[PDB]
């Protein structure tokens, strides 16, 4: 697959920053990209190269062929519930349709850099900070801001000229088997494991910080995550609570090393919220931090994550609903006020089709410098 | 892929029955098969045709090639934690190893018939009954007995001569994308949706009856299931409770039609347990039945399921643990006494590597005839 | 003695079958019972009615008295090394104890029928078939499956209301003098002779088919049995041999009449093994059969046995070790590879306390129909 | 039961001796008695008190009754194949009959003393010596000379006035349940365990020295016996061999203590044969002795036996054939030249109905003094 011509890819500009303890914060000429899978792809004669997410065997038998055969076109971000305003990103879960009422558009964005390659965030011994407006996201919705260890140029090769410009080469701790594994038509039917740091993953009812360490072969699927509600702080993060989701708040995640510097060794992942200028106090005394990561032991607990954060990671924006378990693992039962049923997407579409996440002012750098 | 020669496939015999209201129950010359994926596969020179679950591109580029190239060998069921004794099946979650301690063998069996093709259970307007010993399965384990609408001969074609004799062609409501989709090397990378009736799915702490209706294109992932605990009957099914998992009990599922006969139209799925000869009373008054199936609406709620049960379905034995969500959806939170952590497989392996399910006396037929 | 109340008698269910050449095999609602002697018996005040296997003279002076005085309680089959799974019976020779290590529990079971009376097998001119796993039984152990001509209701009278529900009225060719002879306190001190057909009697090292004919007064103690090893076939039945005890095999015994039908006259007892689906060839050419029965002459050789098999016989499951002659008569010397000492129970307990027999899929009926 | 009147009991005189190292051997006015069970017993009106070895319930309901009701008569020793000539006892296995040919008379004698009570042999730290003529006893016959720890007056009580004069109160390591247990009608149906020293037990083909230690409750059924043939000396004891059974030989058994005197502690049982005046050499180097008695451990190995030999034991003469196992345990297989079949009593009766044992010159006393 190579760049198409019917619809040009014009990346929605999003301004991010890199703060240094001394030289403040610098504006970055970044932007967002829609994940490869959401695009239109076809041969010169316009027959589709895809078939229900899979490929057209005739046009896509091996790799060298689609490479020379198919073209993946750009998208209409607006129509995809993706919009930007300076240093602000707004993602919708649904969009009105010509046909019926609302169709579930579920964007998955990547922070692209000016050179046409994913911004390589190196957060080891540093901090990433942003503003969120989860007010819209109700029970069942999943707003998401996480780092994945993807190839900076979306694994673009001789047969994939699209690359990061078209969101090629996704991956996460779940080790997904994909039609296009790392920029190549996965002809070996293998999964794709890569480190995944899940900074924000939640809605207006609850949230969760979850680190996933990895081997070349596998990952820590169930992460050693932190959820105030799950940890018995049922009245900290929520509508009108300590953090108060009803309004905008700031999420500050610091990756602490043993030598206290980016030079090496991850030791803890410190979370600190702050709303209305004033710093919000921790849920658990001493600080909301992820020190020991039991689950990750079998994959080089923490050690590997930090090495991954050093090598550099891609930023991933996403909002989605669970048609299978209604995201109960995130906001229901013992980890959220939501009821087992309340998260049903159909019910979300019914009572709040206007749900959207609004990420704003994304800036990473030295600890304390991003503020 | 075709039948191998290094290890012959000798199916573990399991005696099932077909009861008629008048002529009692008849012994069936059935047996169990291990799912295609657990087997060894290679070319004539012994290079493997698989690569981490995927395929060897060189030996497996298209379909006609593996067909003529690879051979899938049989397995050592005992070594796979699968054993049978007359009308009794015993499945282990782990097995001791030459190398380390225990390796997680997770069998997935299919009821094979004497002719070398899956037993086509036609449960519409009838009943399937069996005995279970969930005593071993603790928090996190998932004992499983469900019907899937698979091709009776595992989609065996000109390139797949193995077929049902080697557990070819699996599928379920989850619509899994597989390396071998319906007996053919999935060269189009498409999922495989098929109706899935989940009769038993649980451990010694909780359980769940869940029907999944389907379209040719999709299925009802989140089923309109029933879980006594979830439905607010926290002291009905459990160790020392009304049903009492600590001992063996009987699970009787009846598929009721409107004309009261196999002739047509599914209307409700009635569940009735009985232990120690005496019939156990319902959890909810009037009978533990699945009448309305809300979720399934978008796929021909109930209607489709019954038509599927009429066409005939394959029986699937399985026991597995969740490395990602610790099966919390089944036995934790609001649907089980188990704690969020308690289901971790590593913790299962630690405190009870001997977990096993023992399905016994499987007999299906007219209502009341199987007893 | 009458039914007790402290421990209720709940029979372990075991599924057997009755096959007809035309109508296949039908499931039977049978079960197993523990022999009268293994039970607890006491008066209303809880003083025991037994004294080292004998009786308490004061509570048990005649018959009318114990009848009205003593109650025999039920047992904990599990604790007695007796367990069933559908159509499968597993009997242990020892069980761990609260006190010391292992205590020698030696079950003796009877196939009980739904009506509360022993299943009356009528094997004349027919066949009984089953599956055995002698792998556990080493030198010295005696796995056993034999028919005894006992009273269908364990000789239950006005003073014995327990009957077959409590394994009353045992007997065999050995003509044992018992404390309870045919349901009555043997106040005349007489033995109890009854026909005894010994189908399986052996371990993993050797075995023996032995018919015992009887008069009202006596029996053919030394039977005209058949033992491949004894008959000079030292490499037919054993670990890794033709029959191969290390794995499960099938034992098929056919009682051939002169008119070829159940109508009458026993002529020969044909034995035929089959393992792994394939039929195993005979040890001696022409067929492993018991034609002439020299010993039985003085008791109506064969003739009487057949008449006995016609009247109906009770099935007896049993596993035991010989503290006196180490079962040498069965597996040592000229009738087995075992050494004179090797069968010592103490030595069995030491090197293999886990010995157990697993009888499975018991079905009797027309010749060839049980398969 | 009390002494009868129809047939008076006249004991066949047998001269034994007591040798002292200094004062030579003294003649004893001993005699032999036939075991209680071989006698005729009836009430005053002549109805029998026995029924096939058991008792007549009406005449024998309790103990006080038979005591006052039944009379056990004496016997015709000659007719019982029992004859004595000075210091010589001759016992036949069969006797010609008025009716058919030969009836199997199988005497069991006890050495009675002048006072009307069993001779209490105290063999601890001493020696018993005798002459045997096993020439007649062929394969299958069992000549026997053993000590049993019976009550000197056959347990004679208020209801049994017969006592030792009529061979009352037998017992052995086999712990036999008897109609008359220790002189009383066994109304409790209990066995009778007592120490049993088996000095000679064999025929013209092989033999066996076997000690049985006992608890009050049980005994060492399988004794820690010695059989030259079994111990791999197939050409020592037999027709024309080292010992040469074809002619008369002497059996000398010495019970060695640690203090070397009757004062205490059994340590070993030394066997030494001598024929034709010359002393026969041992089978195994160092001496044919029973040092360690493994089996007897659970019953106070050796220790108990010696204490028993000190308390005093009754002498038992006996010759019998095995209708069940043809005495194979004694002279066939790995413990004798005899074939499995060769020991059949019917075959004995056929080819040698004249078998008889001839015990002669029985003398016990200090070691070496009996010669
Ligand atoms: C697949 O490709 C062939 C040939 O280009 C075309 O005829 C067919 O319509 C395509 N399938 C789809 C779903 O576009
Ligand atoms: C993805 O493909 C690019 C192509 O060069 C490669 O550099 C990168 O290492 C690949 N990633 C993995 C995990 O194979
Ligand atoms: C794949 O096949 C090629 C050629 O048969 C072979 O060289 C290679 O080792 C195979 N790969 C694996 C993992 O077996
Ligand atoms: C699976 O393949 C067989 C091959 O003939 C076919 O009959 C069956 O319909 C296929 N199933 C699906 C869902 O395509
Ligand atoms: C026998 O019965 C009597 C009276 O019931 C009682 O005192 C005695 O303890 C019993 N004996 C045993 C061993 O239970
Ligand atoms: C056992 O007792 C029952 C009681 O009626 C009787 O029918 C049966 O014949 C008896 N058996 C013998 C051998 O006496
Ligand atoms: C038992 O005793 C009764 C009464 O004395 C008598 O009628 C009966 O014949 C006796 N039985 C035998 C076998 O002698
Ligand atoms: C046998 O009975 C007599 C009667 O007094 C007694 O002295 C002796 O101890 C009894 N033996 C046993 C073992 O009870």
């Amino acid at each position: 697959q190579q760049p198409g011509t019917s619809t040009p890819e014009v990346h929605p500009k999003l301004t991010t920053y890199k703060c240094t303890k001394s030289g403040g914060c610098v504006a970055q000429d970044t932007s967002v990209v829609l994940d490869w899978n959401y695009r239109w792809m076809h041969d010169a004669n316009y027959n589709s190269c895809t078939v229900n997410g899979g490929v057209n065997t005739t046009l896509c038998p091996d790799e060298a062929t689609c490479g020379k055969n198919c073209f993946i076109e750009g998208v209409d971000y607006a129509a995809s519930g993706v919009t930007t305003s300076g240093s602000s990103l707004t993602m919708n879960q649904y969009m009105p349709s010509s046909s019926g009422g609302y169709s579930s558009v579920s964007p998955r964005l990547y922070l692209l850099d000016s050179d046409g390659e994913y911004v390589m965030l190196k957060l080891n011994g540093q901090e990433l900070s942003f503003d969120v407006d989860l007010s819209a996201l109700p029970c069942g919705e999943n707003g998401s801001l996480y780092l994945s260890q993807m190839d900076e140029n979306g694994g673009a090769n001789q047969y994939n000229t699209a690359g990061a410009n078209y969101g090629s080469g996704y991956c996460d701790a779940q080790c997904p088997v994909q039609t296009w594994r790392n920029g190549t038509l996965n002809t070996s039917h293998q999964g794709f494991c890569c480190n995944e740091m899940d900074i924000l993953e939640g809605n207006s009812r609850a949230n969760a910080l979850t680190p996933h360490s990895c081997t070349a072969t596998a990952c820590d699927s169930a992460g050693c995550g932190f959820n105030p509600y799950g940890s018995g702080y049922k009245s900290y993060y929520g509508p009108g609570d300590t953090v108060d989701t009803s309004k905008t708040f700031t999420i500050i995640t610091q990756f602490n090393t043993d030598n206290g510097s980016p030079s090496g060794n991850l030791v803890s992942i410190t979370r600190k919220y702050q709303q209305n200028g004033v710093d919000i106090p921790s849920a658990q005394p001493g600080g909301d931090t992820i020190s020991s990561c039991p689950s990750a032991s079998a994959y080089g607990g923490l050690a590997t994550m930090g090495k991954a954060l050093s090598s550099g990671m891609v930023l991933v924006f996403s909002i989605w609903n669970d048609n299978s378990q209604y995201m109960n693992w995130l906001d229901s039962g013992n980890a959220g006020p939501c009821s087992s049923t309340e998260g049903n997407p159909s019910n979300i579409l019914a009572n709040n089709p206007n749900t959207h996440v609004v990420f704003s002012n994304i800036r990473w750098g030295d600890i304390g410098s991003t503020t």
